[PDB]
This record gives structure tokens, sequence and C-alpha cells, in this order.
């Protein structure tokens, strides 16, 4: 299940950076940014393989990718944020 919607402005500023890189098709800070996200646990709506892709949202100071991501869906304006390492997601509203 999706945990509601969230305004882009309410997310860390790195989320806005990630969306800007998605808008330019990168290049990204990691070569695996842009792989398919399988939605293997079915938290997001069921779609065929390749509908979803995942991208890092950088955590300040982290040596690793941390726990923050944007998952794109193929539909227009469809993007999900997780701040808890894929446990939960919110739909991102870029209009606010």
């Amino acid at each position: 299940d999706v945990s509601g919607t969230v305004c882009l402005s309410a997310l860390p500023p790195e989320a806005t950076d990630t969306l800007n890189l998605i808008a330019s098709d990168g290049p990204f800070p990691y070569s695996q940014d842009g792989v398919v996200f399988q939605n293997r646990e079915s938290v997001l709506p069921t779609q065929s393989y390749g509908y979803y892709h995942e991208y890092t949202v950088i955590t300040p100071g982290a040596r690793t990718r941390g726990t923050r991501r944007i998952i794109t869906g193929e539909a227009t304006q469809e993007d999900y944020y997780t701040g808890d390492h894929y446990a939960t997601f919110s739909l991102i509203d870029q209009t606010c």
C-alpha cells in the first residue's frame, strides 16, 4: 500500500535533485541509477516488469546509498519516495 501523497517541498532537498536528474536522463551519480525496480514485495500497485525504476536520493554524509530512494512509475507524474529503505512509499506531488 502507498502511504499517501507528499509535496516535493516537504521532502529533503536531495529528492528535488534526484527528480531533476531523472528529467535529464542523467547521467546520475551511480551507474545503477535507472535500473528496473521489480516491486518484488508488491508495496506499490501491481505492474509489469520494467514499469518501475529506482534512483538514489543522496543522504548527506553517507558512505553508502543510505535509505532514501525515488521509484518512478511509467505513468506521467508518477513517482514514489521512501525514506525507510523500501518499507513504505509516498506518492510525490511535484506541484507543491
